C-alpha cells in the first residue's frame, strides 16, 4: 500500500530533488566501497530525471550497468519524535538504497513507488544518502530486454534510467493512516441520482474518523469507523471532461490525511462500454512519459500542457503506454476528467519476432512472479482514481502461443480480485491474433487491438489494407464484446509533404487515418479510437526509427502535425456518449 | 505582332537552345569587340534559363551590367530560299544580337517576344551570334529600379535575366502570314447558341483561305478573304475548367499557319464578372515564373505541375504577377480552361515607400512611353487567347498621388482600343488607397485590392484586422462595381506549427485566411479571391525576407502547406458560376 506523500496537520514533506552527485560505475564500484565515502570525481545530475540525455557522447546514453547517485541528508532531531521514511516514487530498474554507508533498502521494478524508514539509522549530523541505479533489462524484467555488452529492448522505446521520478521525505505519527480506500454504489434510478460510499481506513503502530467535504471545502456528513460507509443524495458524478470531485479527510490517533475522490459507475454491457450507465466512447492516444532532455523523468509542465492539448483538440482519453505514469499525472486526470486506461511494466513478452517460444518455462520469459507482484503494487496505488476505468495486463504478449493462457489467466484473476472497484481487465493485442487464436477473447472484458493497416500491413495501398482491416474486425464483431483500438498510426515526420502523398509525408499520415476511422465508423460494437502515439519519442536506434518513433500526432516538443488538426475536427464532432 | 512560331507545311521551325558561351562583362567588354570574336575564357550556360543561380558566388548572383551570350549557327543554303527568321520570346531587360560582329537588332523590354530577319546578314558556313544581355534596372525600365553599384529593385522579386526564353530560327515564304485576328459574336438567346466569328488576317511582301476545323480536326466551313467572317451554330464555347478549342488553318499564298480559339464572351455588368453571360467567381492565386533553379527560365514541365496542382485544388484563375508569361503557358491555360488575368511588366511605379513624387515629370518615374509600346506589344501577342478575360495595366502604382490619373489615362485608353475584344481592364491597388483616393475607381471596370489585413496590417491582431477590412471593403461598395482581391497572404515557413499559433507558423497561416475568406464572404460584390502567392519565390535579401517570399501555399518545389489543403477544400464548395 501507497498512499500520495502531501502535506497534512500530521505529516510533513520535504523534496529531495535538485543536482545530486553521480558517478557511472567502471566494474570496481561495488568492490570499492563508493556506497560508503563520498564519490569522487563526480558528476553533477539533477534528480528527479532519467540521466541518458543529460550528458553528451554515446558513454552517457549506452551505458550498460550500474550508476551511484549521492547526496547528503540531515533532519532536525526534533523530527526524530515521528515516523521517518524516504518515498522513492520511481528508479528505473533496479534501486539499492546505503545510508552511512549500509544497505536499507532495495527494490526491482522501474515505474511504481517504493519506501523505507529511517527511524534507526537516521544519524545526527549529515548522513550519506546513496542511490545506486541498475539499467539492465532481460527475460527476468518487466519491461523485456532481448538478446537483439548491451542492453536491447524487447520493446520501441529507448532504455531511460535513473531516478525517474522523485525522491522525498515524510513523516507521520507511530501510529498512522497507511491505506485507505473507497468504493462508490450509485443509484441512477432516482432522477436525482444518490450514492453510498464505503469507507476503509488502515493504521499500524485508537479512535479514527471521517470527514466528507465538497469541491469547495464544504463538510457535508461525518462518522467513526475503520471500515465504516457514507450517504451522498444529490452526488455530482464524476465525469469524462467533467471532472467533479469530492474530498476526504481522516483523523485517525494524531494522524490525518486527505484523499479527493469522483463518484462514477464502470460497467461493460454487451459491446458497450458504460460510464455511469452511459455509451462511452474513447477519443484520445496513447502516451509516453518521453521528453526532452528529461528521458522518461516526471514533467509537471508538460504534463499540463499535454492535457490542454488534448481539451484543445477535444480528446477524452489515454493509455498509461507500456508503464504506469507519475502518481502527479494520475491525481492530475482526476482534476481534469480525462478517462485512463492504466497499464504495467509488461511489454515485450513476446519472443516470437531452434526457436524458443515465449512462454517455455526453461528457455523462455522468467516474468510472471514480478508481472503477478506490478499488479498489486499497481492496483494498491491507483485503485481510488475515478479516472482508471480499466486495467491492461500487458502490451502485445504473444498472446496467440502456447503457454499463453496459463501465463495470463493467473494475472487476470489478481487483478479481478484485488480492484475494489472490480473494474474491467484487459490486454493489448498485437498484429497478428484474431478472435479464434487470442487468448485475450476469453479473459479480457474489452478487446484492444494494435493494427496497422496502412503501414506495416498494407502501406502504400490504402484500397487493400482496408479490404483486410474490414476482414478482421468484421470477425473481431462475432465475440459480441466492447473493442477499441489502442494503437494504429504511420510514421510522418514533421515537414515533408505531398499533393499525390507518399509514406512518411503528413499528408499521407492523414489518409491513413481516413480510412481506418472511415471502417471504424461501420461497427457499433467499435467504442474507442486511440491513436499511436499522441507525441513523437525516444527510441533505440535502428533501420527503421527515423531518429526515434514518428508516429506521433504532435512532435517530441508538442507542435501539431496536420494530423493533429483532422482529429481535432473528427473529435469535435462525435460526443463522449451516445456516439452509438 | 508577333505569330508563335510552330511547325507549318508552310514553316520550318528549329530551337537554338542548349549550352551556349557566355562571358560576365568586365566593363572592357564593349570597347574590345567581344561580340566580334568568339568568347575567350567563357564559360557555359544553358539557354533558356535566367543566369543567377546557375552557378557560386554572389558574383554571378549579383552582377551588375552586361553580359555576353554566343554561339555559333549555321543554316542550310537550300533555305535563302525562303525568309529567315530570329524569334527572341524574351531577353530580360535589354537585349542586343550581334551577326559575324554587326548589330542586328535591339530590344527593351524583358518579357516580350521580339523578332528580326537574317537573310541578308546570314553568311555561308558558320556564323558567330552573339546575344548581350543588360540587367540594369531603373525610373526608366519597366519594371522600375530603385535608388535603394548594384540595382535595388523598387519591386519584391529577385531581378533574374538573361535569356529568359527561348531562341528559334523559323523561316516563312516571301509573302507571308503576318497577323490572323479572331472575334466572336454569341447569341445566347437560342436554347442551342451559336456564335459568327470574323476573321482578319494580314500578308506582307494573292490568294487567302481560311479552313475552320473542330477539336479532332473534322472540317467544319470554308471561305476567303483577308477581312472575311464565319458562321458555327451549336458551337461548342470555350468555358473556365472545361475548354473547348476550335482551330483555324489560314492558307494564304504558299504559306499556311494554324491557330486554335476558344469562343466565349466576357462582359461586366454592374457588380457581376460574366463569362458566357454567367456570373463568374475567381478561384486561385497570383503566381511568378519562379523555379529552381531556373530562375524566372521557362519550365514546360513545372507549367503542366503548377496546372495539375490548380485542378487539384479546385482553383479557376491566376494572375501572370508582375509581367506577362510564356506563351507556351498561355497557350497551355486555352488547352486546359484557365481564366488567366494578363499583366503588364508595369510594377514600381510608385517612389511613396526634398520627397520626390512618383509622377513627377522631371524626378520621378520616365516608364509612359515604354509603357505603352508595352500594353501594344502584350495585346498584340495574347489578344487571340480565350484564357485572357481581362488586362492589368501595373501592380501597386502610387495610384492616388497626384499626376497619377494623367499618367494612367492616356494607358487605359490605348488599352481598351486597341483589345479586338474590348475585355475589361484595371490595375491592382496597394494598401492605403480608396474608393475615394483610387484613379482606379473611375478608370477601372473591376476593382482589383491587393489587402493586408492580418500581416502588414494588424498582424497578429486578427480581430482588430477583421474590422478593417470588413470597413475598406463596405467603403469599395459603393462604387457599384466587380471588387476582386487579387492579393491576400501571410508568411509561413513550411514546418513551423503550433497549437496556439505566432505569425509565420502553418497555422497562423490558416487562420489569416479563414477571418479575411470569413468578410470576403459578406458583399455579393466580391467576385474573386486570389491568394498571394501560389508557391514560394525568389526576392532580393532584407530583413523581411526569410530566405525569399514565403507567402506561397505551397513551397517553392510545389509541396502544399496546410493552408494549401484548407483552400482546397474551401473551392471545392464554390463553383465557378453562381456562387452568387
Ligand atoms: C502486416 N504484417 C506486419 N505486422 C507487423 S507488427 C510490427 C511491429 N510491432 C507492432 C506493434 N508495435 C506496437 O506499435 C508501435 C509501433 O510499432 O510503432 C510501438 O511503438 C508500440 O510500442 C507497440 O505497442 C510494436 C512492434 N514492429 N515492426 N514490424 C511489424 C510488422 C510488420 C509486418 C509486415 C512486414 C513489416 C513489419
Ligand atoms: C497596414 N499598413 C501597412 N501596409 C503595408 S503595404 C507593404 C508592402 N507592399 C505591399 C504589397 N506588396 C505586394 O504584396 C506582396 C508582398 O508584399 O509580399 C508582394 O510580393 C507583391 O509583389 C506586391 O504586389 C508589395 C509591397 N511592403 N512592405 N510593407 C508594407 C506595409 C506595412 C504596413 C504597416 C507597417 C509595416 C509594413
Ligand atoms: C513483438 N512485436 C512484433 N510483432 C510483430 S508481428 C509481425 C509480422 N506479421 C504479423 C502479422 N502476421 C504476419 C506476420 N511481420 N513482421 N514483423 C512482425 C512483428 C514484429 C514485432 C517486433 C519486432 C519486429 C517485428
Ligand atoms: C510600393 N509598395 C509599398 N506600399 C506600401 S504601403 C505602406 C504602409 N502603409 C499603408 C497603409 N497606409 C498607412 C501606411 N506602411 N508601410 N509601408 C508601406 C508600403 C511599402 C511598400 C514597399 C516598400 C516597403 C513599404
Amino acid at each position: 500500500a501507497m498512499l500520495y506523500p502531501v502535506l497534512t496537520q500530521s505529516r510533513l514533506l520535504s523534496d529531495l530533488s535538485g543536482v545530486w552527485n553521480f558517478k557511472l560505475d567502471n566494474g570496481k564500484g561495488f568492490e570499492e566501497k563508493w556506497y560508503e565515502k563520498p564519490l569522487k570525481d563526480a558528476d553533477t545530475m539533477p534528480v528527479p530525471a532519467s540521466y541518458n540525455d543529460l550528458k553528451e557522447g554515446t558513454d552517457f546514453r549506452d551505458h550498460y550497468g550500474w550508476v551511484f547517485y549521492q547526496r547528503n541528508i540531515s533532519v532536525p532531531e526534533y523530527v526524530k519524535s515521528q515516523r521517518i521514511v524516504l518515498r522513492c516514487a520511481a528508479v528505473t530498474h533496479y534501486a539499492m538504497i546505503y545510508l552511512n554507508g549500509k544497505l536499507i533498502c532495495e527494490h526491482k521494478g522501474g515505474f511504481l513507488p517504493f519506501e523505507v524508514e529511517l527511524n534507526d539509522d537516521l544519524q545526527d549530523g549529515d548522513n550519506l544518502l546513496t542511490i545506486a541505479v541498475n539499467n539492465v533489462i532481460d527475460y527476468t524484467t518487466l519491461p523485456v530486454g532481448g538478446k537483439a555488452p548491451q542492453n536491447n529492448p524487447n520493446f520501441d522505446f529507448f532504455n531511460y534510467c535513473g531516478i525517474t521520478r522523485p525522491v522525498k521525505i515524510y513523516t507521520t505519527p507511530e501510529t498512522y493512516i497507511n491505506d485507505i480506500t473507497v468504493t462508490a454504489d450509485i443509484d441512477f434510478t432516482k432522477e436525482e441520482p444518490s450514492a453510498v460510499l464505503n469507507y476503509n481506513v488502515e493504521i499500524k503502530g485508537i479512535t479514527c474518523k471521517v470527514e466528507l467535504f465538497d469541491e469547495e471545502g464544504t463538510k457535508l456528513s461525518e462518522t467513526e469507523g475503520s471500515e465504516g460507509t457514507f450517504e451522498i443524495s444529490n452526488v455530482r458524478l464524476w465525469q469524462p471532461l467533467n471532472a467533479y470531485l469530492y474530498k476526504i479527510k481522516v483523523t485517525a490517533g494524531q494522524d490525518v490525511y486527505t484523499l479527493p475522490y469522483g463518484v462514477r459507475s464502470v460497467r461493460v454491457d454487451g459491446t458497450k462500454f458504460l460510464i455511469n450507465e452511459k455509451p462511452f466512447y474513447f477519443k484520445g492516444y496513447g502516451k509516453h512519459e518521453d521528453t526532452f532532455p528529461n528521458g522518461r523523468g516526471i514533467n509537471l509542465p508538460m504534463n499540463t500542457k499535454d492535457i490542454s492539448i488534448m481539451k484543445w483538440q477535444h480528446a477524452n482519453s489515454f493509455r498509461t503506454s507500456h508503464y504506469p505514469y507519475s502518481e502527479e499525472m494520475m491525481r492530475l486526470c482526476d482534476e481534469e476528467g480525462i478517462v485512463v486506461i492504466d497499464e504495467t511494466t509488461a511489454v515485450g513478452v513476446n519472443l516470437q519476432f531452434e526457436r524458443i517460444g515465449t512462454f517455455d518455462k526453461e528457455h523462455g520469459v522468467q516474468t510472471q512472479e514480478h508481472h503477478k507482484d506490478v499488479i498489486r503494487d499497481l492496483i494498491s496505488r491507483d485503485k481510488n482514481h475515478a479516472c482508471v476505468v480499466m486495467w491492461s495486463i500487458a502490451n502485445e504478449p504473444d498472446s496467440a502461443a502456447e503457454g499463453a493462457y496459463d501465463y495470463f489467466k493467473p494475472l487476470y484473476d489478481l487483478a479481478r480480485e484485488l480492484d475494489p472497484q472490480k473494474r474491467p481487465c484487459t490486454l493489448v493485442s498485437v498484429q497478428g491474433t484474431t478472435a479464434d487464436t487470442d487468448c485475450s477473447s476469453q479473459l479480457s472484458d474489452v478487446i484492444c487491438l494494435n493494427r496497422y493497416y496502412g503501414w506495416y500491413f498494407g502501406g502504400p495501398d490504402l484500397e487493400v489494407s482496408e479490404t483486410g482491416l474490414r476482414k478482421e474486425l468484421s470477425d473481431w464483431g462475432k465475440l459480441g464484446k466492447p473493442v477499441m483500438f489502442t494503437e494504429y498510426g504511420a510514421d510522418t515526420v514533421s515537414g515533408l509533404h505531398d499533393t499525390t502523398s507518399v509514406m512518411y509525408t503528413e499528408e499521407y499520415q492523414v489518409e491513413y487515418y481516413e480510412m481506418n476511422n472511415k471502417v471504424f465508423d461501420e461497427f457499433d460494437f467499435v467504442v474507442g479510437e486511440q491513436a499511436w502515439n499522441f507525441a513523437d519519442f525516444a527510441t533505440s536506434q535502428s533501420l527503421l526509427r527515423v531518429q526515434g518513433n514518428k508516429k506521433g500526432l504532435f512532435t517530441r516538443d508538442r507542435k501539431p502535425k496536420m494530423v493533429a488538426h483532422y482529429f481535432r475536427n473528427r473529435w469535435s464532432a462525435i460526443p463522449e456518449f451516445g456516439y452509438k
